[PDB]
C-alpha cells in the first residue's frame, strides 16, 4: 500500500451548511451537495485548511473540530462569536502539527489520529439541533509513513440512528476479499454505544494497527463509545475468514433489535458474495 | 508456567440446553450445562473444531468474537448458521499466530480475552438468549504468556453476574501469592464499571505490563459495555494481605441492588482476617 | 519544569469528614476546612500515608481509596468493620510501591497514577450517599522522574452535576499560555460521561503524555468515563493555539445542555482573554 506524506501543505476549501429533507442539515463541499456524514476531510501532519465556510440556512451555524489545532475565533462557538450568521460567510482555519521534542526534553504529541467536526450552536450552545439534524462529518489526520488504505467508510451512531438513516437501511459498505479498509467510527448525541464487527479485529490504539511485535495495545473486536468519542481502524477484508456478509452492528441489544446494524460486504474475486441472499 | 506455541486440531462436544427458570445455558456433556458456559483456552495457531448439538426446542446458535471463523460459522440465521431444535452443527473456529505481512505491516495475532454467545435466540441478535445465560469465555493465549493458578469468570449480563440472583456473588478463593486470572465479559442492554478492591492491573492485552517501556494506565476501575470483554491476572493480596477483597460494578445503583461478589484471599494456614459473613 | 523524586517518606496528615450547608457532605485536612471535591493528596511512589481520621458527623462515614496499596483493615467498609462511627476517630493506613521486576519474572506495576478517596458506607453499604453528598477527593501518586505540573485542577462528574455545583456555573480554571496544567478527571455516581477540552489534547495513557515516538496510545480530546474511573494529564495552556476561554464539558448532549460545562480561562502574559467578558 502507499505511505502518508510528510505534511506541510497549505490548502483551501469550501465548504457549505444547508437544509436537506425532513428537517435535516449537512456539510458539503459543493453547493447543493451536503450530505451526511459531511464530506471526509483528509490531512497530513503540518498541513493547514482553511475552510471558506459558508451557512445557507435561516438560521445561525457553526464548524467546531476535534483535535486540530485552531485559535478561539476558529472554535466554532457563540461563546466567542465564532459561529456564521444566517446567509454570512466565514473563513475558519484548521493546522496540525508534527510531534517532537521540546526544548525541554518532554514531547510533544501530534495532531494524527482520527477526529472529526460537527455544529454547536444549532438548537442549543452546544450544538443539540444541528449535531441531531446531520450537521456532523469525519477529518482524519495522518502522520509520515502511515500506511494508506483502499477505501474509507464513516460510520457515525447519532443518539439511535446510524447516520441519520432510517432504521434496518444500513449503510452497508463493498470491498473485495483483501482490500485494506479503513473504518471512521464517531459517535454522537445522548447515548452510549458498542460497535462490533463480525469476522475482523483491530488494535485499540491510535491507527488500529500494532505497530509491531512490542505494542501491547488490546485486539478487539467490540469497542464503547459515547457521544463525541472518535476512533478508526484498518482491516484486511476476509483476512483469515474469507468472503461473505459481516454484519457489523451496535451490539447494545436493543439498539441492533432496532436496526443499528449494517454489512460489511466482501466479496470474491469473482464479485459473489458466498451465502449473501438479500 | 507458559503457553505453548498453538497449531493443535482440537475437538469439543458443546450442547445448548435448558435449564431450571427459563434459562439456558452451554456445556460440554449433556446435562452439565452452566451459566456461563465452559472456559475454551487455545494457543495461538489452534484449530477448534465445535461439534455442537441444540438439545432444546427452539433454534440456537453460537457466535464467537475474536476467533477467526469463515461465515458457515457466523452462527447467525442471516448466513443460515444457526442450529435447529435437535439439530447437529460443527462450528469451526481458528486462531493465528501475529506477523509481518508481505506489504511490510504487522498482522495482529488472536490471543486475547473473547467470548461466545448465542445469536438466534428471541431475536435475530440473541437477545433473549444471551439474557437467557447462552454465554460463555474463550481465552487465546499467545506463546510466552504466563499461565496463572486459577480463572474465574465475571459476566455482567444486564444487572447481574452470571445470571445469578442479586446479592448472591459468585465469590472466588484464593492463598496469598496465587496468580489469579480473571476474565471480565458484559452482555445485555447496560454500561457497567468494574471495580476490584486492593487490587490493580494494567490496562492491554494481558493485563500485565510488559516491563518498564509499556506505558498503558494501570487502573483498578474499568467502563464496559454489552459484548465487551477483557482480562487480566493479579497476584493475590500482593502488597495488601489477606482478606475479603470485594468487586462488584461501580454504577451506585447496581452494587446497591446487589451486583457484589468476593474474592476471598487466604493466608497459607487458611486464615481471612476479619471476615465475618 | 520539576521532576518527581523518588519515594518512600512515611506521611501523615489529618482528615475529617463534616457536614455542609444544604444535606453535602465534604472531607477536609482540618475541622471546618471541608471541601467538594476534598483535598487533593500527593504521593510519590514508596510513601505510606497515615490519615488520622475523625467523624464529626451524625451519621457513620468511611474512606475508601482506589490503586494504592492497603490492608483489608483500611478497605473503608461496614463490612470489615473499617468505617468510622459517629465522632470516632481511626487512622487509614495507604501505601505505595514502585513497580518493579518480581521473582516469578513478570513486571510488577507501580501506584502511580491518577486515582481517587470517597465514602463507602452512607446511605448505603456502597456509600452511595456519601458520595452524592459530596465525599469525594483526588489522590495522584507520581513516580521517579514525572514532569511536575505548574498547577493541578480537579474534575469530578458526580451525577449531572461538576463537584456537585448547581447547573452552569462552572467550575472555571485560570492559566496563562504555556503554563504545563495537570487535570484530574473523577466520575462517580450513576451516569456515564465523556469528557471534552476545546483547544486541547492529551494521549490516553498513564500520565496524559505520550513517552517518545514509540508510544501508539491515541491522542484524543473526547473520553467515555464512568462511576468511579479516574484519570489525568498534562497540557501546556495555549500550546499551538493562543489564549482563549476554552470551554471543557460533557458531551452528552443533554448533560451540556443541562449545565456540565465549565471554562478553561488561558490568559495572555498581560492577563486578558481575547473575546471573553467577565
Ligand atoms: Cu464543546
Ligand atoms: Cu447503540
Ligand atoms: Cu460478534
Ligand atoms: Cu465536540
Ligand atoms: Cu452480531
Ligand atoms: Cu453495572
Ligand atoms: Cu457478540
Ligand atoms: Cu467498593
Ligand atoms: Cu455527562
Ligand atoms: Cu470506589
Ligand atoms: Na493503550
Amino acid at each position: 500500500a502507499g505511505a502518508a506524506p510528510a505534511g506541510g501543505e497549505v490548502r483551501r476549501v469550501t465548504m457549505y451548511a444547508e437544509r436537506l429533507a425532513g428537517g435535516q442539515m449537512g456539510y458539503g463541499l459543493e453547493k447543493g451537495k451536503a450530505s451526511i456524514p459531511g464530506p471526509l476531510i483528509e490531512l497530513n501532519e503540518g498541513d493547514t485548511l482553511h475552510v471558506e465556510f459558508e451557512n445557507t440556512m435561516d438560521v445561525p451555524v457553526s464548524l467546531h473540530v476535534h483535535g486540530l489545532d485552531y485559535e478561539i475565533s476558529s472554535d466554532g462557538t457563540k461563546q466567542n462569536k465564532s459561529h456564521v450568521e444566517p446567509g454570512g460567510t466565514r473563513t475558519y482555519t484548521w493546522r496540525t502539527h508534527e510531534p517532537g521534542r521540546r526544548a525541554d526534553g518532554t514531547w510533544r504529541a501530534g495532531s494524527a489520529g482520527y477526529w472529526h467536526y460537527h455544529d454547536h450552536v444549532v438548537g442549543t450552545e452546544h450544538g443539540t439541533g444541528g449535531i441531531r439534524n446531520g450537521l456532523y462529518g469525519p477529518v482524519i489526520v495522518r502522520r509520515k509513513g502511515d500506511v494508506l488504505p483502499d477505501a474509507t467508510h464513516t460510520i457515525v451512531f447519532n443518539d439511535a440512528t446510524i447516520n441519520n438513516r432510517p432504521a434496518h437501511t444500513g449503510p452497508n459498505f463493498e470491498a473485495t476479499v483483501g482490500d485494506r479498509v479503513e473504518i471512521v467510527m464517531i459517535t454522537h448525541g445522548e447515548y452510549y454505544h458498542t460497535f462490533h464487527m463480525h469476522g475482523h479485529r483491530w488494535a485499540d490504539n491510535r491507527t488500529g494497527m500494532l505497530t509491531g511485535p512490542d505494542d501491547p495495545s488490546q485486539v478487539i473486536d467490540n469497542k464503547i463509545c459515547g457521544p463525541a468519542d472518535s476512533f478508526g481502524f484498518q482491516i484486511i477484508a476476509g483476512e483469515g475468514v474469507g468472503a461473505g456478509a459481516w454484519m457489523y452492528h451496535c451490539h447494545v441489544q436493543s439498539h441492533s433489535d432496532m436496526g443499528m446494524v449494517g454489512l460489511f460486504l466482501v466479496k470474491k474475486p469473482d464479485g459473489t458474495i458466498p451465502g449473501y441472499d438479500p
